């Protein structure tokens, strides 16, 4: 019994792992995930940057980061409104970095942005035009998470 | 060996349980669930109240119940059309109670409602503009389920 | 006690099987599955027929097949654009068969179709008004999968 039941449960476990992978694939498909493309998702809720980060972290994803013009448009279409991007200059003013680490490679700043306006702006939002504007991390904008291709 | 294999499998099971909970979270998020708010969802199918209760129960949820104006609006946006709410006055006429227990607190009745029209109306539907109208439990309306915050 | 841990493991696994089944039911419900009806899903991606077949098969479904007018309307709403159906006359020119086996019965051909136009057309797309047109399997149309009732 013992060894047999143990061997059976290993098979039951592997079977459940396969089924759950399948469920995840179907869910990504249903949410618009395109072959070989990373995918962005939103619950359409607007909140402070720190809350977006914590929320995407729970889902094992990251705050949406467009690495090129295609991903930038993709994020725009998903959000439908202003949304925080996974980019800030919180560590060194004027120097924007990805929350996943590293200096910017692609950017689509609105004219004369980023400007750290008034009391200060260390976060970034993609606006209803695809362009970027640095804004207060305390302001509430749409939460858009990103998952791997 | 045996004790080690069993321990390693108990660890795989724990990881799998966490992954499934993550799948449930991502799904709810993708379907619009707001932080600290109940999750309302519909398949857009109209059916009698008895069936809506059976369906939500099978999904381990319950028929949608608006506890306040905010939830009422959230349910309205999800339903899109007339939908049953988890409220009835089957016990004492005029005394509406939640299907999960307790007396009705918040309400958003339409002018001249509830009227227990004709042979009687002991169920409730959220209709145009989010107002409420009591209706026969045998009539078919949209099935909207709620899941905890 | 080895046997006590094994019995708990069995209970943990069964609880997980039940919870995954509920997650799948809730997802299908959230995607619009009507009671006792098969349901359709699309990621809105356009690709050649062989890829759509591969994708749906990997998700344990099949390329969508309208068996009647209701299902045809349901597929049309989901697709929003031209989409391949699980119907072809690849095996014997002129005789359309379901990819899962059997001769085509219900059909919704546009006037003057199917016509195996030019070098040939062995696949089928649901297009404008939900009518059908036979087209080259190499063309790229929206991927729509169907899952059992
Ligand atoms: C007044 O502040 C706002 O407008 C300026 C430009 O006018 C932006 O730079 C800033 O981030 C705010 O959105
Ligand atoms: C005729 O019955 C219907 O219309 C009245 C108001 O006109 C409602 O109160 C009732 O529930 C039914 O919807
Ligand atoms: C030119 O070919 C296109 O148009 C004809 C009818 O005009 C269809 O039958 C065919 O599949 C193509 O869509
Ligand atoms: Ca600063
Ligand atoms: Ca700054
Ligand atoms: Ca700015
Ligand atoms: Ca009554
Ligand atoms: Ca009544
Ligand atoms: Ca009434
Ligand atoms: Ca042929
Ligand atoms: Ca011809
Ligand atoms: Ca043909
Ligand atoms: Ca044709
Ligand atoms: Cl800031
Ligand atoms: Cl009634
Ligand atoms: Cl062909």
């Amino acid at each position: 019994a013992i060894e047999v039941k143990l061997a059976n449960m290993e098979a039951e476990i592997n079977t459940l792992k396969s089924k759950l992978e399948l469920t995840n694939k179907l869910h990504a498909f249903s949410m618009g995930k395109k072959s070989g493309k990373k995918f962005f998702v939103t619950n359409h809720e607007r909140m402070p940057f720190s809350k977006v980060k914590a929320l995407c972290s729970e889902l094992r994803g990251t705050v949406a980061i467009p690495r090129n013009a295609e991903e930038n448009k993709a994020i725009q279409e998903v959000a439908k409104t202003s949304a925080f991007l996974g980019i800030t200059d919180e560590v060194t003013e004027g120097q924007f970095m990805y929350v996943t680490g590293g200096r910017l490679t692609y950017s689509n700043w609105k004219k004369d942005e980023p400007n750290d306006h008034g009391s200060g702006e260390d976060c970034v939002t993609i606006v209803d035009n695809g362009l970027w504007n640095d804004i207060s991390c305390q302001a509430s904008h749409t939460a858009v998470c990103e998952f791997p291709a």
